[PDB]
């Protein structure tokens, strides 16, 4: 298992990086410098997450430290579906940047092909309880990410959330400049993208995967969901291993050829969700694995399902 990834920049990106959605700003300073501490070199940042100040300090800290230097950390950030105005997307990603204390991002995403109205609520919503969009386009949004590209604020530009149809909008672009390096999707055992991912992959386009241990913490869980770290025959395949749950449902991914990004808080976790480079998933594993899927997903972003851009209607 190589621990990096070929992006289409000439850039490597790790396959293990660590999530920080609903990282408390309380919390998230200690989480990161442990995972750089134990191996971590990529982590997975986003402005609406709402702690990138908190990444940044630690990440500040540990170069102040020498423990790492900047060429070898991989930060991902994601532009905000209030900020897909043409005009909003470079002081989105500065602001980002002032955040996180650095002067660029290894890869800059945006985060949700739906754009929102601006303004400083997140998620402007309607009596219907239906977001209120915004007037913009997923080939103008991906003109502006090219730019921050061409001015040296990020090494690559990519796209979450996106179905088949909405990457090829971007890759049959007239006068494309720089093709999407990553699509980051949700994917796991019960939400398997077989048919996106070899569609991507196809394309020369990498997969992280998120959400890989079915983000138990996600704040509309209800107590009749599924839940992946707590499956049985998740677990039968962890102790067959001498692994954890968490442990196999990092590594599933890492043998699809995909980057992962679990998210955890809890300095032990961290270190042991990083234990995932001395062992194998069988062949038997892995089908039974990819045989569990349900196509349920946790991140169905219901309140944009009248969004023109909404992505989920399509089958992939
Ligand atoms: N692009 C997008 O739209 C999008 C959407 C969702 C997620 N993401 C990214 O993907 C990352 C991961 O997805 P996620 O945060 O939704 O969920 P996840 O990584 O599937 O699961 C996170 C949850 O698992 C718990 N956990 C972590 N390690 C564990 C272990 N070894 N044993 C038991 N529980 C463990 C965490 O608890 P503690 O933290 O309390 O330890 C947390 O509650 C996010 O943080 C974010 O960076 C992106």
């Amino acid at each position: 298992m190589a621990s990096r990834i070929l992006l289409n920049n000439g850039a490597k990106m790790p396959i293990l990086g660590l999530g920080t959605w609903k990282s408390p700003p309380g919390q998230v300073t200690e989480a990161v410098k442990v995972a750089i501490d134990v191996g971590y070199r990529h982590i997975d940042c986003a402005h609406v997450y709402q702690n990138e100040n908190e990444v940044g300090v630690a990440i500040q800290e540990k170069l102040r430290e020498q423990v790492v230097k900047r060429e070898e950390l991989f930060i991902v950030s994601k532009l905000w579906c209030t900020y897909h105005e043409k005009g909003l997307v470079k002081g989105a990603c500065q602001k980002t940047l002032s955040d996180l204390k650095l002067d660029y991002l290894d890869l800059y995403l945006i985060h949700w092909p739906t754009g929102f109205k601006p303004g400083k609520e997140f998620f402007p919503l309607d009596e219907s309880g239906n977001v209120v969009p915004s007037d913009t386009n997923i080939l103008d949004t991906w003109a502006a990410m090219e730019e921050l590209v061409d001015e040296g604020l990020v090494k690559a530009i990519g796209i979450s959330n996106f179905n088949h149809l909405q990457v090829e909008m971007i890759l049959n672009k007239p006068g494309l400049k720089y093709k999407p390096a990553v699509n980051q999707i949700e994917c796991h055992p019960y939400l398997t993208q077989e048919k996106l991912i070899q569609y991507c992959q196809s394309k020369g386009i990498v997969v992280t995967a998120y959400s890989p241990l079915g983000s138990p913490d996600r704040p509309w869980a209800k107590p009749e969901d599924p839940s992946l770290l707590e499956d049985p025959r998740i677990k039968a395949i962890a102790a067959k291993h001498n692994k954890t749950t968490a442990q196999v449902l990092i590594r599933f991914p890492m043998q699809r050829n995909l980057v992962v990004i679990p998210k955890s808080v809890t300095p032990e976790r961290i270190a042991e969700n990083f234990k995932v480079f001395d062992f194998e998933l069988s062949s038997q594993d892995m089908t039974t694995l990819l045989s569990y899927n349900r196509n349920w997903r946790v991140c169905a972003a219901l309140s944009c399902t009248s969004h023109k851009d909404y992505p989920f209607h399509e089958e992939f």
